[PDB]
């Protein structure tokens, strides 16, 4: 084990809580902020939480990145993560970013983990439908991605922690989950993906990824709702 948290508490050596106003990125509904980031327990386990609220037309979520504080290169990479329901517009993600500072998406972008999409929710199957993704090029108007999606076996969303990979080496991204390879992307001749990069987990709430931009069509946060995200532990190999 090169580097592990397990979340007994939040390390600001490691990790940063970021806070950003609503509409940031991608249409997203949340305002992000230090108050919706904390550690605690999950009965036994101590746990990084991610709380994402809505006071009435206002919605918190949690956002934290490792940037100038804790990066890697062509190593794998697991976090244990439990997920609240998303069905209906909540928008988990677990993801990388270049250390560096090329603004996006020069910096590269590997998305491990994303789940919400709108058409997860068009195929009955919000609970189990992951999306896996890169994104790169020199500049947003030269912007570049790859994904891949599909259902896995067992809900992901059904009261326990998963796993969730990510294999690296010069040739390839390989994205497991719960130790089954979901898929692999060829990096041979991509120079995005040859540089340390940080770490980031989030809670968005709404977004176009999830179909819904209209408070009014937000049904997985009511108003008054409270919902949280785990991670466990984090650990690179």
């Amino acid at each position: 084990i090169l580097f592990k948290d397990d979340f007994n508490f939040f390390d600001e050596k490691v990790w940063t809580k970021e806070t950003h106003e609503p509409g940031w990125t991608n249409q997203e509904l949340q305002a992000y902020d230090a108050a919706h980031v904390s550690v605690g327990k999950d009965g036994d386990k101590s746990v990084l939480i991610l709380t994402a609220e809505r006071k009435g037309n206002k919605i918190y979520s949690g956002r934290i990145n490792s940037k100038g504080k804790k990066s890697f290169k062509y190593r794998k990479i697991e976090a244990s993560i439990k997920l609240p329901k998303t069905n209906g517009g909540l928008w988990p993600a677990f993801w990388m970013m270049g250390d560096n500072d090329k603004q996006w998406p020069a910096c590269g972008e590997i998305d491990i983990m994303e789940m919400g999409e709108q058409s997860g929710m068009a195929a009955g199957d919000s609970e189990k439908q992951v999306n896996t993704a890169i994104h790169y090029g020199p500049s947003a108007a030269a912007h570049e991605q790859q994904y891949y999606k599909a259902n896995v076996a067992n809900s992901l969303q059904d009261g326990n922690y998963h796993t969730y990979s990510l294999d690296w080496d010069e040739n390839n991204l390989t994205i497991s989950i719960d130790n089954v390879k979901f898929h692999t992307f060829d990096i041979s001749s991509n120079t995005y993906f040859h540089d340390n990069f940080y770490i980031l987990f989030n809670l968005a709430v709404g977004g176009a990824f999830t179909g819904i931009t209209d408070i009014n069509k937000l049904t997985g946060l009511k108003d008054g709702q409270k919902v949280n995200m785990y991670i466990d532990w984090v650990k690179i190999l």
